[PDB]
């Protein structure tokens, strides 16, 4: 990507404003200020999205020009980073249709008899004011489904395959298990065309065992539980590990505002799974058709303030140390407003 | 114990999925992530159970298979890590019977005349769904008693011995005293069969003076006081010291949820003393027969998410640096939910 | 400036109270205590004004003697460090007149048609019990105006120039942009007499691109948002960078009490922009004639307790390491009272 | 003082419980645990009494045996460390009498015409069930007075001297001034028998200039203010400096509970100034004859749990690194209860 | 592997020397002492083999029992970790025969015409008092060859293949190049049975680009060059990275004593390349038949003092933090003798 | 510049070896290893060229393709980074001619009468197998001269100007003085075409006062003087400061090997001043015509091992954190050979 110094110096040639080029080429000096993402997380304290800010960059573009295309899996790409969660309160076929037309995807839930989930998937597949639409090679909408890791889910998975599903999410609170790895190996052997998203993970050790099982995406996220992780740290650690293998990450939970979506995206999650913010809308079992454009314009203004032309540019600035972060103690969270 | 890498690589031989064994045997690489318990407490800030999480491991077993057996003293072992506190609001003979039948123990309180405590102990000793029962070599239920460190407690201790008590807890807010050490020396000389649990302690220096007096367990825990400690740090520091001598630790207080029971256990307590969660049940001066199965099933799901087959396996993963921890800033405690 | 040791030892000659002068001249020993401003901000945690205290110095002067003169820009200086913000709820001509008579300045807002702003500026320009008054070389009051970075603002800027405006603030939430830099270059070329204040900035990289565009002052300050900074850290970092070039800084927002005004001043802001504390007074679209003397007397008592004779002396003690700071954990913020 | 290892090992000879003496003499091995007071304050964060705990020691004595004698100045010593503050709401002659009879002292306030303060002082001076009574060489009660640092206070000081006052407190919010140093020099020249307590101070630099002026004690303590300090850090820093010169410290403010009194004493204050806890009692313009015995019994239980036989022993354990401290994060303050 | 605590506690059952097992299973306490390999290299200073010592362990076995088997590549394993370097001064066919019979391997040099190297390889391939012999599946000796990364080396590689070579080393001072990656891709495509060892590398970034090109081993090593690395740091950093992919490391250069062989092996090299210690022997263009038994017996006494039964056990103790290290300042190297 | 990841991934498209591009653009993962130049010098220890190594990169080009063009001043650029020092033992006109023909420059010494230096300058100015030749706008060779900061040097400077000198070096051991700043102001006012190189400096404060005087280059460098600096730290600190203003730096002294030239160049010196290595050659008062090509091929092989296509690309990789460094402890300096 073109760094802020390169973009500034290149556009300073557009009016009447040597040896500097011979000193260090395009790396034409910026004052050192703020932490890199590596320096922010190189400490014992686990961070949530409220504990840090992204520092503003250099703006050379209109916010409506910001590209939001992102990877869901190794083979599937969306035009918008927004996914509707596989919750029974959220995603059935009308919600999955709404999401796919907008350029996201929905994962249909599995608090269903197996034929009912297959019917809702079939209904999404058989469905010019939607430019961004999530469509397959046959121009049908993209559909996700949820599956458990019990034995009877091997039958549910066949019906979802006959319904023409594009991507499966393995639904578990702790995805790093013999049961889920046995399921990923089964799906890859029996359905070699089908994309699988692994479990829930919060550490790079969990992501390793699932990436080694041949999974294509990962879902990051985890009062009385004793296990878990702070969600900003979990998204950053799992994404930094999985990025070594070209596996995309889904940030799931801890998301309440546009600011949390821009932070999750900036930390390496390629897509964000809206859990409840969608619930309580016209489609769930406002209107999506009216509310996702609001989120999308929010993400584009966020990327514009950061000075990133694209979400892949944003993640490339984060891993290279160009994007800078600051930690907020509680009084700094209070003076912005959070609680 | 078999580490997560050893368990993963061993079970990966059960399907069709060299040189790696010659490079480093069974320790076949896990990504570095999270703090060890030594690294978590190697800082000035004292921690309570709310200030940290245990990071999830690798699951290769059913939660109902998890072994909860633990040491109360050098010679007494329970099938469940749960104890009823020696509070007058909590533990008389019917509470101690219900605890022992469930595979815990109760310590009968001493805010009563010496003959009344001896009568309640006699009642426990003389007493279908009970596989786990805490019984002595004569098949009678195990009973604990509380005793003070005044001179007249030397008479109370005789009556508790004639009633056939199995273990004594010396009940004091600051157990590191000439008065308590004189009492432990007296109990050991006069009753060489009787097991003693020392005081309250929160530092390894206090633990030394009582382990040197010949005590068989320690109780860990401590506005008008000025001195004390954060309970997560106190349990770890005293348990790491007492583990050098094979002395078990009881974690007492700061416990409110199943998550705090799993954390106290993971930090090196052998047993947890339910203080008030038992109060306001049918057995106290809900039902113990139904509530401690709920705690037990909760502890077993906690150990399953951690990837530990047993509580002694769990403590062995903690002292070896395999079990990993993350610190939570207040915002991260809030986004999980605590207050 | 004369350090506390130099002033103490000088005044100790005024009553009957060698070789120490030969040991180290006038720097005659003070105990080490507190952090320097560099040591306070040399950490990952971003601070607001609630997170720190200034430590008290040596008092050798009356508070009513403290000099409050400060720079607004490279060429404009005020007798009071206080500015009324360019908000539609705050600053029209009667507010700007009251501010200028009191020895501050007002920036008239621009949520109005270009002729209305030019009329309110003309009204300020055409207007012995005001010693402090902010006047130009023709003895007319000083007036500020706000302007955006759209193309049609090039016409508004002409009408504000015909009205005789003294300084322009470029009004943007993120001032580091091609659009704002193009505007500063336009103002400098077309109106070489006109002073310009740049945008909003919170990092030294932003301040660099605007100082390089030729700006005469900077405005520091920034839930949906994801971008931002803690205001104490932002004022310090941007002022430390701009101070290398002789460019003054305006602290804008995070200001609520006289204590926050003295802290913002002590960290390198040369002027503070009262945003809402002025709103809900007789001048806005109490009385400014009575309230800003209360602020002024409060700032003078603050500088007296700190032991600084002047605000330029105060900033010179801060950059030299003589002025000392202490960080407050939340409990210490509660010990003073803040929420 | 005899350390915990010396006390333990010596008392272990009193029942049937070489080479160790030849290895390390009287040092007997104690496990490393907790911070020293020097290590606790070796960080940027200023601490209140709520931010830390003292760790419990070894007990070999009854709490009723704990000695509370302490220095008020270089020449005056009390049998109890409690002082009534020089507030108009708190200390007139009947309050000062009750305090002196209980073994503290009262400082009479100066929101008085000079003759009225002199009359209340005269009334205290002219006044076996009080063993601890604070009396002078003529067996009259000790009385303190407050004085300001204006010119007309030189007349007030004469009347307080003719009334027979024992000790003067110079009443100012920022004691490190030419005005206060000129007053201390005047009192020492004109009344060479009279003991003076200096100002308010919170740094060792302020303490130096007043100790150099010839003051006999210091008062430590300090929303419109901007400058000040966290009270636990202020008491430790000023007491560590003043200890070098044999000057005692009064801790003033931040005191609410018996626990804050034991912490302020343990951090090196010689005396604590009860500010409002005395207000709203029968003596102020409960009963002091009943309330300060409750404070005294509380301080003695605090020292007993700490294992210190005397307040001078408590301070010697703190400066030698034997007394240990732990920092409380907010969640640990919550689990003990503070807000 | 069985840790020192597990082996000690297991063998303590073999003579007459509970609850400890319930406290932490087999991890029955060892004092903390020395750095882990991760903690040794977690610092800015790069180390040679002289700058550190391995700390001694627990001995439960005879040195003659220590297993020295190790991986050369993903598919080739030797019974001795010793290799003769591809230097013109060292390795022709009689040196390669002596090495292979002893259970090492020799790499024949390439500072000769292609037919001469092919003839020396053919001579090795056509050749019970050698138990350890390095033989292929047809019972011929194993032979290595060196090849460059020029175009004409594609012809040399064919003649070495017709001579029946088992493993190729790509000979370059800086192996991370388009030229070497193009060569590895060519060898893999044209000779899919042939094992390749990559270049020289000293950083994990170089190791990545060659492991991604499909290489089967790596060579680690690098007065007037400006590029390079300290060899102890280079062996550890590249081995920790390559261990993630099951790729073995050859340590090349800086090896002068048996102590340096045991250190290189302990830091994660699978094999060590004797460079000059073999030169000036009967085999080079002493006797290899007598000198490599001296090295082998020295490596076995080194592993015995470390307490490792095998070299794969040794590397597993290093990556798990059971093996401990200490750094040496120059005076500590002098008191052992190194110069 | 194209980073190693961008160059590797771009050339991996040139044979048959998506979604990774959507994760983070072109910055497609490299392992973390080695210090950045900022991290190397962010410690108290001052370094010379022997104390560190540059870690090797990725090679995609031939060494003979490496561009050595560099800035001498703001307006003068050489085709080779080599300068002959202004020493009487080194640089008179035949040495300055030899240097300029090779594409460096010589600075003629001034331990001679003003007319002799002017004659040697005139001789250089009046003078196709030299492609790299350093020539002016009139195709005459470039010549430097040395001048002092005494008053009579104002006459020497006129004769050097009439002789047609291109660049002046102000020759002083400590360049930060009123005498040198007065001289730079004089040269700029009287000869506005003439380029000046400032003194000697080793700190950014010295470089500031000379860069503010209007100097165009700087000379970095400084047995029993007690002032000075380690030359690696001095070159890095002065170059990092002067790079903010586009002022080139000359590394002078500490240079003995081609490895020291590549290190000085990599740390931000744009040119290196060969001091003695040139002395003892045919031109001084081997042959330059034969010895600088050797140095040039050495610098090109150094840049090739580093993976930098140009010296401006090399400095760009250094300031961006792509170029990595390791610190050699003294025994690692012995492992390579240095003494």
């Amino acid at each position: 990507h073109e760094t802020a110094a390169q973009r500034y110096s290149a556009r300073l040639l557009q009016a009447g404003y040597m040896a500097d080029y011979l000193i260090s080429g395009g790396t034409g000096y910026v004052p050192e200020d703020g932490l890199t993402a590596q320096q922010l997380f190189a400490s014992a304290d686990g961070l949530t999205y409220n504990d840090f800010l992204i520092l503003p960059g250099f703006i050379d573009f209109i916010a409506d020009e910001v590209d939001l295309t992102s990877a869901l899996t190794r083979k599937i790409t969306l035009k918008t980073p927004l996914i509707s969660s596989p919750m029974d309160t959220v995603t059935e076929a009308d919600m999955a249709i709404a999401m796919a037309l907008m350029g996201g995807i929905g994962f249909i839930h599995h608090n269903c008899t197996p034929e009912f989930q297959a019917n809702e998937v079939r209904k999404v597949k058989k469905f010019r004011d939607y430019p961004l639409a999530s469509k397959d090679s046959q121009k049908q909408l993209l559909c996700g489904a949820a599956v458990g890791t019990r034995e009877d889910d091997k039958y549910r998975l066949d019906l979802l395959t006959q319904a023409g599903v594009d991507v499966i999410v393995l639904d578990s609170s702790q995805g790093n298990s013999v049961y889920q790895i046995a399921m990923v190996h089964y799906i890859k052997q029996k359905y070699p065309h089908l994309q699988v998203i692994g479990g829930n993970v919060v550490t790079a050790a969990q992501a390793k065992n699932l990436i080694d099982a041949g999974v294509d995406g990962l879902r990051v996220g985890m009062e009385v539980m004793a296990c878990g992780r702070p969600q900003g740290t979990a998204v950053y650690k799992v994404a930094e590990y999985a990025r070594r293998f070209g596996v995309p990450i889904i940030a799931d939970g801890g998301i309440q505002t546009v600011g949390h979506v821009v932070k999750a995206l900036a930390l390496g999650a390629s897509t964000v799974m809206m859990g409840s913010l969608l619930a309580a809308t016209t489609e769930a079992p406002g209107s999506i058709q009216k509310f996702v454009p609001y989120l999308i314009a929010g993400i584009q203004h966020g990327c514009q303030d950061i000075g990133a032309r694209s979400l892949s540019v944003l993640r490339s600035m984060m891993y290279s140390g160009e994007l800078k972060f600051e930690k907020r103690t509680m009084s700094a969270q209070i003076e912005g407003g959070v609680h």
